[PDB]
């Protein structure tokens, strides 16, 4: 059997109170042995570790837990015994999670994020099932070289498109901009695409020396906007800002005023969209050249900033930055 | 014929360039003859009058201008003559101003809104086929009562629920938590649903001796979040804040203190969403009765930000404000 | 509590297996007895009865057992202590028993489709919870007058409007061209829409008297189509064929000559598309007055074959077909 | 500039008339010359070069001219000046031609299909634009062993997941199992997947022999179903029968049985779903291999009736066929 490590970053997804027996197998962190109890069928389908990186619900990440739980899965998949990881996580952010891993592994084994709108408790969970389906995946042979995935709902989706769109529906995940790369359904594990983007071992990002990433605020646009926020940011030693601009990234004229005022003393700002879906793009209707700004393009507020971030770590440059954007 | 006036708040959505001869109608305003001339089949329809209300890009689009725009429509649909309005406007924030024109129009006689993802001048321009088929709406039977509608690549969608949900396609538009109430194909007319949320008419807002609205921030929710621009919401005197939350509206933690302390302070608080479709629901993990929060439900952050905003002309007590969101 | 029947077409859409003790209740039929003890929290809802209908997969649907259906449903509306009915059903066929009822109950009481696309006895089973919100929507006050509907997967359909759309996700049900008209999350109603073409108690369909529908056959349409399979549904007594054209109902040319015939023999030729979505229009490519053919308009072939079913019980004018698509 | 040859199948899909003057050059067919008149731009971007294959509207394909279209595909990429081909081709049936050619195009150059949702002498034709962003595609070093590609609105689909899914939006075509694997906007061309199903040069297919492609009719399951349309297939000399299943791929019990018969005389039944999305699975309700038939997987109708029959120019045996539908 293929080993396997679930690294878990809070609770259970799968199950409800205690076991029924003490096993006499320990996969090493409690919450792991409670899903093997809740989901037995996955014992005959791996060999499975456990590990407890951080014990918080998602809406409570922070850049310290990333890089703890990006050093660590680094780590094990260096191990010649280590097939694939499965990261248990709660849905808020983890598509946030994703994307960073994503950038920052250097292997082409399987990581798999997988989590559950649903309690364990709850009536009709899906993490059981959402479980079953992400062993599957790590350890399929066409998961190779496939970069993070998100599994949810019966789907693969890439972790560079994956998102959270709805609040409280089982197929909340998406990939509005290009759509699932495969499927699982009861285990059985198709893929029909693959991204052209490059991930992973293919990265120029490396995390291995860093302990504390840079800051990037997010400003959400509106009519009747401000520039205090902007200022705000600034004072708080923003490094760089993510504008959720109005529709293909739009920013209201005060707002535009005083992020212009920021480029200039070095902050990076870069032009996302609320809107949703679809590219924020260059030579529209605003100038990023003369202003200072980078474009996006096909992401969303907040994985840009997870992709601002990195890119922080190595370079301010408004045009290195904007091939990053454009690459990635 | 029947009589309608269309209200222009920027260019030409249809057409571009000079027309080649001097019109011997003015219906009242530039803007409006060159629509004429742009999609002369229109003139058979109706009885066009037109009017310049504002002229810019909606990415600019403010409270004042908003106000000026409802009491003229007020004015305009209180005439026996006029059977409609029709209201040209940029993309990026159609979406408000249909909002806070569905609460605060107090007429059953139809308002369209209509614009195009394309400049006239393009290859392919969808302004003139999105105008004539607004026309058509506007006149229709079935359009009395359906509360200010958006009509945009061939679909009618209800204010309430209409959104831009793409950067840049011209079916950027959509109702993501209901669908479009009716259809419009090369003129044809068809109403499927209507929505069951008062609207108009039956709205309790009354914007008639308003001349500046409440201000109110909004924010977005990422993993390492702040409490810096909250407090400079509350420092430049932010009536409200909306809470573009993680998931089903969640916040960090050292975001949620301060938003509790503002909500202590009288400003009010309403938690929606950045995912993009779903209701933020009351009773999950936020407890918004302890914390002093309004759950804004079935909305998004900018429309919810609209409904706060009439919401503030009436009144900042918590339990009023979250049955207002509860109800339109 | 409210009085509720609940009646059942085949087996169990929750829970798996016998159950711990023997039930002191009987509902009045062993499925229903077995759904209340795989959800027992329905029982504190309301009080439940329960029926056998038929014994089947929906696959295996007739028009005799919708005929014993849509009559029971009648009865049960009629008594004053029955507040609504709720019909556990296969989802292959469930849009076509709902459509059929929403035509032919002669009631404002609801009418709420439900079943499951995970066996009760899988791990993440959907049955339970999609009960439990069945029941919720049954009982509440704004359910009355809203036609017959389908919950699924935490959403509210109209039965004119729904359809399932994929082969086995739980979230297969969709309504393609309006959307869902409610929600109802761990039993919390709230309907943001309503249908505005007539249902129910405002059909002028009645079976009441009907013990056999008439034949009505479907084709699919390609590149390189024939002419039998027309001649042998004519051969086989149909009274009316549905064409489930390309693109806007459109036929290959082999096809239309056998259909054109059809027509003249007096067999209604109704004109739907295999596309998915959308609106089968008149006055586009095909001229149906010269022809004898009736355009669909925005149903799909299934349901266009059950409403040509029940218009067959009247007319087999093309004239006051046409009229009845353009109604219903 | 590259040189790509135009291939029209049907009339012009931008323009409409005459043109103002007499082209000095001829592309080589006359609705190009139609096509570079209309959109003047595309003479930049390539050395355009034309052919009129068929005239014909989508609807009235047929093999034949599949044939001879695949044929001049193959001679045209074999040429070292020709850098790819571009067809024009009515909308309805675009999906099966593109998959047609997907499996039986032996070259990496890429070849394009566009359309338009409406006609040129529309108000708002999308013609012009859709053909400017597919020569753009035609050129790109990034197209290169993508597939077959059909460029609609804004959006590049692979030919194997693409659909026409609306009956009459300019939006119509959705790859429903996937998503689009690239945007095109105002010719800046973007690709974020690819396929990882064999297509083109990988592909077992070769038709330069084959001067008529087998039969295989489509049948429209429902309930209250029969056996006289499989029956009628039969006589006609059908070598396969897609079956559109309701849910995921189920017959009619008679219907079962008609088919049963047919499978035993050697007539390859294939298994897919009447409703639109997700795969038409093995080991489900249906016994295939007791039975004699192929469950299709993840297409659909009409597009597994393309690969059925260039599966019976090889082989009818169940096994071998059943491997083609789990491997293009
Ligand atoms: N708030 C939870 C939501 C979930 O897991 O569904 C989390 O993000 O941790
Ligand atoms: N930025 C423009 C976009 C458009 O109209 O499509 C506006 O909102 O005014
Ligand atoms: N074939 C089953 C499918 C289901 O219920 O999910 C039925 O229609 O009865
Ligand atoms: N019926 C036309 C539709 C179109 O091109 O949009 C065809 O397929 O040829």
């Amino acid at each position: 059997k293929p080993q396997v490590t679930i690294l878990a970053t809070g609770g259970t997804i799968a199950g409800s109170g205690e076991s029924s027996v003490k096993s006499s197998y320990s996969a090493g962190a409690v919450t792991v042995d409670k899903l093997l109890a809740a989901v037995p069928a996955i014992n005959d389908l791996a060999t499975i570790k456990g590990e407890q990186i951080s014990s918080i619900g998602s809406q409570e990440m922070t850049g310290k837990v990333w890089l703890k739980l990006a050093k660590r899965v680094n780590e094990l998949l260096a191990q010649k015994e280590t097939e694939a990881v499965i990261i248990t996580h709660g849905t808020d952010t983890m598509e946030e999670t994703a994307f960073f891993l994503n950038l920052t592994v250097k292997s082409q084994k399987p990581v798999v994020l997988v989590g559950a709108m649903r309690s364990g408790s709850s009536m009709s969970a899906d993490g059981p099932m959402n479980l079953y389906n992400a062993v599957n995946v790590a350890i399929n042979k066409a998961s190779t070289n496939k970069g993070v995935v998100i599994v949810m709902n019966d789907e693969i989706h890439a972790a560079r498109e994956a998102t959270k769109l709805n609040t409280t529906a089982v197929n909340a995940f998406a990939s509005p901009n290009t759509g699932k790369i495969g499927t699982v359904y009861y285990g059985k594990v198709e893929y029909f695409t693959q991204s052209v983007r490059p991930h992973t071992l293919a990265s120029e990002f490396d995390i291995s020396k860093i302990e504390e990433l840079p800051r990037v605020d997010i400003l959400y646009a509106h009519p009747d906007d401000t520039d205090v926020l902007v200022n705000a940011a600034l004072q708080a030693g923003a490094k760089g800002i993510i504008h959720a601009g109005m529709g293909n990234g739009n920013p209201f004229p005060l707002t535009q005023n005083a992020l212009e005022k920021a480029a200039k003393s070095g902050v990076v700002v870069a032009r996302s969209s609320r809107v949703g879906s679809g590219s924020t793009t260059q030579e529209a209707e605003v100038d990023d050249k003369k202003l200072g700004f980078v474009a996006t393009e096909s992401l969303n507020p907040q994985k840009a900033r997870v992709l601002l971030m990195l890119a922080l770590t190595k370079t301010s440059d408004r045009e290195a930055i904007q091939k990053i954007f454009s690459t990635y």
